[PDB]
């Protein structure tokens, strides 16, 4: 008996999907208008943030294997306890803000697609259709959809290299060029705290690494190799579309900013062209972050422990946490904007984070590293959290106590939790690797 696993390729193919998903067709609005020129230098900062996070979770990664993912070396470095408990929760969570921030993003090329108009209701209906629809398709169609995710990421990353290759043949080099001004290269910071989600490959491949071949070889790889396919693709992509397209014009295309990008040079059949391929790929990464991510995380933190083998591209244990996946899901959608979203899942992914490297710094004489290379990691990290929540407070407020009180509310959930069901967790997670 065993589980269908999947390669390397399968495995970096996945990630790429959910992080282009993301970055490409859900936030690079948000992005346009915080660091607008400065966006493509953005995405590499993000990316160092990325690479400081993939230090420590390639190297534990090669050591400890566990579909708990983050979770596993948490436990490994801390224990059980309340906070290994609310990270697990922390960890569920971070795929229910994920699922709204796809949702939107969705309604966003959808609706100027079929010439729908642009209000708070045709946004809200929009997002719960797509969340319903890939809620029900756990009944009928979540691992046929599973099967086309390899398939559907392969033919967006050929889209995505027209508008790069096309739209660079007739850029503006003299708006492509890094902008200098103190309020430019601020706006650039303060986005790339945002756009710390752009690397969220994190997530579907550790809690997928029990059901990835050679996982403490092709998990580091994975990790690894994803991270600069997607730093190559982003920074490609903001460079063609703000070469071609007027930085103001980006921003009031918020919503669907490069099917409008590709109008100037490929005309209408590439505004159809990139809008068909933005609903496919916010599709298949919406497939991938619930069959593959939340369902794991769901049942790890309700249960302390996930079964050995079980079908991934289902939500293969506790139905009802589908429905609370989903409903939490629109909730999100329905209460923030983009840009709020975004901010939410930046600032939670950055806390796992934290964690992981704290874990890896407690376990370095086990798994390897350098212990200034881990200091420096979580300090950058920490400063970007602070910047991301600074951010926040000065310019949506109800953003920052969102944050806040997602937080509290997933630490204080966790204790009511422990006491009433006695949940624990034990190194059974990771214990055979
Ligand atoms: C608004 C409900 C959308 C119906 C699901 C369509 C599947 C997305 C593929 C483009
Ligand atoms: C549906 C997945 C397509 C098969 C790809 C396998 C990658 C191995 C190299
Ligand atoms: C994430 C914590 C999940 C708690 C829900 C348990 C409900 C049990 C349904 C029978
Ligand atoms: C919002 C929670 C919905 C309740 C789920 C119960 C159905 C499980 C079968
Ligand atoms: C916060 C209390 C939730 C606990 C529900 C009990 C799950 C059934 C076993
Ligand atoms: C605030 C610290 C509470 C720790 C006790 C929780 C353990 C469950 C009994």
């Amino acid at each position: 008996l065993k589980n269908k696993k999947l390669s390397l390729w399968e495995a970096v193919s996945m990630a790429v999907g959910v992080m282009i998903g993301a970055s490409i067709f859900s936030i690079f609005g948000v992005g346009a208008k915080i660091a607008g020129r400065n966006l493509p230098e953005t995405f590499i900062l993000s990316g160092i943030y990325a690479l400081l996070v993939a230090y420590s979770y390639t190297k534990l990664g090669a050591k400890i294997v566990s579909n708990a993912g983050p979770i596993a070396f948490i436990h490994k470095a801390i224990g059980d306890n309340i906070i290994t408990g609310a990270l697990s929760i922390l960890l569920w969570m971070s795929y229910v803000i994920s699922i709204a921030l796809f949702a939107k993003g969705f309604a966003g090329y959808f609706l100027p697609l079929i010439n729908a108009p642009i209000n708070t209701f045709n946004i809200a209906i929009t997002e719960i259709g797509i969340v319903a629809f890939f809620t029900a398709l756990n009944f009928f169609g979540s691992k046929a959809v599973g099967r086309a995710e390899f398939f559907i990421v392969l033919v967006k990353l050929l889209i995505l290299g027209l508008f790069i290759f096309a739209g660079l043949i007739t850029i503006h080099p003299s708006y492509v060029i890094p902008d200098l001004a103190p309020s430019a290269v601020s706006g650039m910071i303060f986005a790339s705290a945002i756009f710390f989600l752009s690397y969220m490959g994190f997530g579907v491949i550790t809690n997928a690494s029990e059901h990835i071949e050679n996982p403490k070889k092709n998990v580091p790889r994975a990790i690894f190799i994803s991270i600069l396919i997607v730093m190559f693709v982003y920074v490609g992509v903001a460079i063609s579309a703000i070469g071609n397209l007027p930085i103001d014009e980006l921003i009031k295309a918020s919503e669907n900013a490069l099917a409008v990008a590709a109008k100037p040079f490929l005309g209408n059949l590439g505004f159809l062209l990139i809008s068909i391929g933005a609903l496919f790929s916010i599709s298949s990464a919406m497939n991938a972050t619930i069959y593959g991510g939340a369902n794991v995380a769901y049942s790890l933190a309700k249960d302390g422990e996930l079964p050995e083998f079980f079908e991934r591209k289902v939500w293969f244990k506790s139905t009802e946490g589908l429905y609370i996946t989903s409903a939490l899901g629109v909730l999100f959608a329905l209460l923030f904007n983009m840009e709020g979203v975004a901010s939410i899942t930046s600032a939670v992914f950055m806390v796992i984070y934290l964690f992981v490297i704290l874990s890896h710094y407690i376990l370095i004489d086990e798994v390897g590293g350098r212990k200034e290379i881990v200091i420096f990691s979580f300090i950058v990290v920490l400063g970007v959290f602070l910047l991301l929540l600074y951010y926040q407070w000065i310019t949506n407020r109800f953003v920052f106590y969102g944050i806040i009180a997602t937080f509290i509310g997933v630490l204080i959930f966790e204790i009511i939790y422990r006491k009433v069901t006695k949940r624990t967790f034990s190194n059974n997670m990771y214990v055979k690797s």
